[PDB]
């Protein structure tokens, strides 16, 4: 009955968009365990860009989110089949833009939706107006 | 056994300081219900200053916090004895600077600690440096 869901990301300056994504992932099935992977400072710098918050900060905030059952911090930058076996993960949940093609082929990918206009930085834009 | 705790505030741009306060309030006793009061846009404008986020936004974010059992939105600007009776509140939890003197006299005030340097706006200061 219980299904293990994995959602990875940077989760920098956690905002309502992230929280709604985690809620979505958590409620994909009736009984789930949501594991959240948080990306390292270095790989995030190397591949995405600057992070405002450190791994420790990004991880500590996530701990306070209702839908989060377990956190893997740091998590691998790229998901692998071996990683899924190690953590008994049934599905990977993430927005859908292919780096996830192999997960889709395996029937282990659950797409989630982004929430626009709600980021921490969009809120700063308000203040300046 | 179960104890009802009430924590009120603005909770604008929710950050780790708020989340740690709510965790503190929630863990004041072994078995609690944490009710969170969120202040109205008008009274917050009148008495504190501008709020970035609306009541609806401030409330929606709080919903995603693990420690929150119930939300009263909007909540009264000032706590009264009648309000405590209506919601069967045992203790009010808030930082300690006296507007809370009457609660302290009644044995219904539990002080919580602020967390410094961790606000959403302090994180914006980082980016600019
Ligand atoms: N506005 C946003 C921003 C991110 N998200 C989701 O939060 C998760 C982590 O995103 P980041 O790695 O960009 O922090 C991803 O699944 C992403 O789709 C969202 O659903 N809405
Ligand atoms: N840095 C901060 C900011 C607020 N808080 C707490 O969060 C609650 C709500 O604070 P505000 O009304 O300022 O949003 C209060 O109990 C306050 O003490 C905190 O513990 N640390």
């Amino acid at each position: 009955k219980n299904v293990v869901i994995y959602a990875d990301g940077v989760y920098d300056m956690l905002h309502l968009g992230h929280m709604k994504q985690l809620e979505q992932a958590k409620k994909l099935f009736e009984n789930t365990t949501l594991i959240v992977g948080v990306t390292s400072d270095n790989e995030t710098k190397l591949f995405k860009g600057q992070v405002v918050q450190t791994l420790e900060e990004r991880t500590e905030t996530l701990k306070h989110i209702r839908w989060v059952d377990e956190i893997i911090s740091p998590c691998p930058w790229v998901v692998t089949p071996e990683f899924l076996e190690k953590y008994k993960i049934d599905y990977v949940a993430h927005d859908d833009i292919d780096i996830y093609a192999w997960l889709k082929r395996a029937g282990k990918f659950k797409a989630t939706q982004r929430t626009e206009g709600v980021s921490t930085t969009d809120l700063i834009v308000r203040i300046l107006k």
